[PDB]
């Protein structure tokens, strides 16, 4: 089997994506963003707290005939921007662009944080990090990846995120259509639960490109690049004006520059990040100050390849025996 479908961003500067799936029977569409750094499968429901939902479309169990409380269970989740959720848990019929997990663990919020309730575009999450990071207790879930696995044509799935515009993402094959040149593959490690490899170094705009060892996470529910202070000191050098503001949480930039490219390696390939992919518009309504899309990974405690490095190419996270991550031009 495989499974197609389209991933649109939120809002104008691509702040996340958000992709239609078909929960339950008769089916509930809900827009879901599909996160490469989590591993529960989490949606705004019936059961959410009243005043935590605004705008947001919910998951009703009790109108799905195939939904089933999987008794005792109950799920918590905090993310690395500081939101958090929690409820308890069904297992239902979930389909993704014609893919369909019948079981499926499908974890129900009675609680959301405010950064989610504020958001009404996003109706939950679906997480694709490994089954090892879900969070369902006292018996750990598995991702919709890794109950389809089995049944997919091939043990992997794709993500093509759009710069301002929708992408896709596939299951179970690679369309060879979608990318120029050859997918160059990297190792993996699994270790801590990511799409957790290693680039070969970066270069700024047309300067020469600096080897040297990136540990990091590939993370399509990240909205920016972060990686260590040098390289991101290196990069806002090449923009006069910028500075790192403590009171904004990054580094800034004046509004009227035009800012340069940053290349990635994978292996021997590079994969170029356009100066505008970099760009997320003013601090505040009507600002001159402009909001970096690279910023420092200090004090995250790992690296992260968001969706300004990923939207950049075209991208195959392999989920064989052993895993594996590999990126194209496009």
């Amino acid at each position: 089997s495989t499974g197609s479908a389209t991933t649109t961003p939120i809002d104008s500067l691509d702040d996340a994506y958000i992709t239609p799936v078909q929960i339950g029977t008769p089916a509930q569409t809900l827009n879901l963003d599909f996160d490469t750094g989590s591993s529960d499968l989490w949606v705004f429901s019936s059961e959410t707290t009243a005043s935590e939902v605004d705008g947001q479309t919910i998951y009703t169990p009790s109108k799905s005939t195939t939904a089933k409380l999987l008794s005792g269970a109950t799920w918590s989740i905090s993310y690395g921007d500081g939101s958090s959720s929690s409820g308890d848990v069904y297992t239902d019929t979930v389909s993704v662009g014609g893919l369909t997990v019948t079981g499926q663990a499908v974890e129900s919020a009675k609680k959301v944080s405010s950064s989610f309730t504020e958001d009404s575009t996003i109706d939950g999450l679906l997480g694709l990090a490994f089954s090892t990071l879900n969070t369902v207790s006292p018996t750990q879930q598995k991702t919709f990846f890794d109950n389809a696995k089995a049944s997919l044509d091939s043990p992997v799935f794709t993500a093509d995120l759009g710069y301002h515009a929708p992408g896709t993402y596939n299951f179970g094959f690679i369309d060879t259509t979608a990318y120029t040149g050859s997918i160059t593959y990297t190792a993996v490690s699994t270790k801590q639960g990511f799409w957790e490899w290693t680039s070969t170094g970066y270069a700024v705009g047309s300067g020469t490109f600096k080897s040297t060892s990136i540990d990091g996470i590939a993370d399509t529910g990240t909205t920016l690049l972060y990686l260590p202070a040098t390289v991101v000191s290196a990069y806002w050098a090449q923009v006069s004006g910028a500075k790192s503001s403590s009171s904004v949480g990054g580094y800034v930039f004046p509004c009227s520059a035009t800012l340069p490219s940053f290349t990635f390696g994978v292996g021997s390939a590079r994969i170029v990040i356009p100066g505008d992919y970099i760009d997320f518009g003013p601090i505040s309504t009507g600002s001159s100050s402009c909001f970096g899309g690279i910023q420092s990974s200090a004090g995250i405690g790992i690296n992260i390849f968001g969706d300004v490095a990923l939207k950049a190419a075209f991208v195959v996270f392999n989920g064989a025996t052993t895993p594996t991550l590999g990126f194209a031009s496009k």
